[PDB]
């Protein structure tokens, strides 16, 4: 048995990024930016959790097929940053730390549904789709387990 992840503190949300330059970046540099309303959404996250837990990020590129991985938000949204860094000339920065690099075919999470995005598989969420953490937990799971 592995009963590690079935931690009652973390939230956790859908990266969807249409560049695979950006992923590339963003490990190399353990850096992110969202949308304008995909960045208030994380730095409320990050802010109220207070690091009482984690806040995770499950990456995917649009269209691929699978997850690329899973980071952890490190800070606050910085919002007057240095444009043009990305692919396509995105307002702001916030610190990540990746934790699995490694591909997971949408087959392997298909069956897991989301709540509240009116019981979607999780692998056809929008970016910033918020995860139920309950659900996060199965999610993580079939991640980290998978070869
Ligand atoms: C640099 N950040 C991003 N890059 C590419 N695509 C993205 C989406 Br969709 N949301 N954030 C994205």
């Amino acid at each position: 048995e592995n009963l590690y992840f079935q931690m009652k503190h973390g939230r956790v949300f859908i990266i969807k990024s249409y560049s695979e330059d950006d992923i590339h970046r963003s490990i190399k540099y353990n850096i992110w930016c969202s949308t304008e309303h995909g960045n208030k959404r994380l730095d409320a996250a990050y802010r109220s959790m207070n690091g009482k837990g984690p806040v995770y990020l499950l990456f995917s590129v649009n269209g691929s097929g699978h997850f690329c991985g899973v980071a952890e938000m490190k800070s606050a949204v910085d919002y007057n940053t240095c444009a043009g860094v990305w692919s396509q000339d995105w307002k702001g920065r916030f610190d990540v730390r990746w934790i699995f690099v490694k591909d997971v075919p949408n087959s392997q999470l298909r069956h897991i549904r989301l709540e509240n995005n009116e019981n979607k598989p999780v692998t056809n969420s929008r970016d910033t789709q918020e995860v139920p953490l309950e659900k996060a937990k199965q999610v993580l799971k079939i991640i980290a387990s998978y070869k």
